[PDB]
């Protein structure tokens, strides 16, 4: 049914405050959390994993409310769904396998998780990476006709419910892939393993997943957008070492220079193009793999 | 389907790019009425017997919209592009012997109306206007509140078929959350149950569906293109002009109306009404009355 894409990775429901973690947890070594993003789920670095576990404790984890992971409820704030409450709640999540300073890889919504994080706790890190995104606070300023057009599903997704929950009912099968298939390089689901594509779209099926996904959009509008806010106006910088890589074609390129951009973000950050679209660890696994590899070692 | 018009005549007209659907009644110079999205020409039956008893009424559904035929887009989406459809509703009126005429639209078709005045002014006596802003200033508004207050703007403006498999599952929901959203109560009690019939019976058809989404493609771009050359040129309209926008509107949102419009047009007043968006069936006799008052002028 659903094909098992990390031979070797034991399998571990993390217990939180907030509801259960799923992590695929394989290799040794210093830990390395890697978080995935939207529409997709922990299975997304089935392809660079393993390359990390040569080297670190590789912890693949779901988001709250994605993939296997438990969805708490949420609220009219939209608060577990926020990143500020999803970092929170994956240090928790750390803590219980004793991992209180580990190396963080996230990707789209993850990456957002992982910048979050890096802000709120930075003494949690020891290195960061994010893949394919700017901070929520610079799409949201650089908002204009094409960016609006370009990531519609932003303001889409953001919209009060039931309306897009509605919508995304309408065809939840076709969304999932089509999403996953416009931001490729290729532009079709060649790139994908198609057992992943599978786990991505059973995940898409359940009407509670694709809630909590809205959830996660409409934090990205409002709680996580005012987060960012306080920092920008505080002059609040990531002090950790990071890794900003991105896409050639993805999302984070056409907004702004993602390097020039997380500087004002970061004090300390080097950076890559990676000849893809937006899932660089499924695109460009070598690439990707090797970079996260060169920068966390 | 209700008759809203009694006393009206039926016309179809055949045009180049399709037969226009408009019923038509009253006496005296012309008067056209468009209607926008997601409604069809009905949505002036509280109004037009007003000005019925002054002005010889035409109030048309827009092409592709209601009954009038729809014309195959392409790529460009021509035919939904303001500047067609402004050219086949010349077409259609003067297959009536109507070269010369006043015009009124709302929403979209108040989009057709501006465009039509850049284009053709020497076709208009004088032009009305009703809760809209030109293309060009939606669109150089579209910061973060914007974008999420007029989402559909970048939704429905998404390649097709990704709209019009969302519409597609649950089209009666869609057609009575837009209605109901835009409204000043923000449900369907401001409009005529017969009425709001007519706007599910239009948008139940998928093809008439995959027009309003040609329409929006038309709107995030051609539209644009062609009022951002006007207002780089300076080029204004000439024709006196009545905008006419709810203080509960989307016009209102972005900006003042009025200091817009007279950015566009050389003679344009403007009034603010105490409605939503949909003026006509929110403020019938308010709307009616600032309408006869200018068209008599």
């Amino acid at each position: 049914d659903l094909a098992d894409l990390f031979p070797g990775f034991g399998s571990e429901w993390i217990n939180t405050s907030s509801g259960r973690i799923f992590a695929r947890v394989g290799g040794d070594g210093p830990p390395l959390l890697l978080l995935h993003g939207f529409p997709q789920t922990h299975v997304m670095w089935h392809r660079v994993a393993p390359k990390l576990a040569e080297r670190f404790k590789v912890i693949v984890a779901d988001l709250p409310g994605y993939g296997w992971s438990d969805m708490p409820e949420s609220d009219e704030q939209h608060t577990p769904y926020t990143k500020r409450a999803m970092a929170k709640q994956l240090i928790e999540a750390m803590e219980q396998l004793g991992h209180v300073h580990f190396a963080l890889a996230g990707h789209d919504r993850g990456a957002r998780v992982s910048y979050r994080l890096a802000l709120d706790s930075p003494g949690r890190l020891s290195k960061l990476a994010v893949l394919d995104i700017l901070p929520t606070y610079e799409y949201w300023q650089r908002m204009n006709r094409a960016y609006a057009l370009k990531i519609y599903h932003w303001s889409f997704l953001a919209q009060p419910a039931p309306l897009p929950e509605n919508l995304l009912g309408g065809d939840p099968d076709f969304y999932v892939k089509a999403k996953l298939a416009s931001w490729t390089r290729a532009g079709d689901l060649s790139a994908f393993d198609p057992r992943a594509v599978e786990h991505y779209r059973i995940a898409f099926a359940d009407p509670m997943r694709r809630h909590v996904m809205c959830e996660d959009y409409r934090a990205g509008a409002y709680a996580d957008f005012e987060h960012d806010k306080i920092d920008v106006e505080a002059g609040n910088k990531i002090p950790v070492p990071m890794l900003a890589l991105w896409g050639a074609s993805g999302i984070a390129q056409s907004a702004a220079t993602p390097l020039d951009v997380w500087r004002k973000w970061a004090s300390d950050v080097q950076g890559a193009p990676i000849e893809s679209g937006h899932f660089l660890p499924e695109e460009a696994p070598d690439q990707t793999a090797e970079a996260l590899v060169r920068f966390f070692s």
